[PDB]
């Protein structure tokens, strides 16, 4: 599955469902932080990334020294997929 | 405020409430992303860094391409530190 393609899944099932509609984003290379694709509904669809940990998935992710490697990983794949993205979905504000 | 001065005063407040002692820590350059210290109890006192919006600050962050060049600087952060934090503070598992 290509971005654009889980884009489409998600935006398709959250209008279906009025729901928030999710996805792990399978980025190669990254050790430890787990990538999620949101579409979140309110009216219209917006699209978050969420970071997450393996050992406490529903929490809020406490960052360490050593998820720097993945985290400059998440910012290389925002900026290679930026140019599309912003027009291909709209953000949470 | 240096980070071990943070550090020692979030560690000492969290002991002495037996409750998390959090503090934004004020990177330079980051535009967007509020990056906080946060010294959680257990038995002990074990560290964690979390992200967070300026719109929505108690939520869970919503990522966008945007934040990128953020992303890299709190890797950066990280990497810059590492070699002190992992001989001065515990973090969460």
């Amino acid at each position: 599955a290509s971005l654009k393609e889980i884009i489409d899944e998600l935006g398709k099932q959250a209008k279906e469902q009025n729901k928030i509609a999710s996805r792990i984003l399978k980025i190669k290379g990254i050790k430890r932080i787990v990538v999620q694709l949101n579409a979140v509904p309110q009216d219209k669809i917006r699209y978050s990334l969420t970071i997450h940990s393996q050992n406490n998935f529903r929490k809020q992710i406490g960052i360490t020294p050593q998820d720097a490697e993945d985290l400059k990983l998440i910012a290389e794949f925002l900026e290679k997929y930026s140019d599309f993205l912003n027009e291909y979905v709209k953000f949470t504000p």
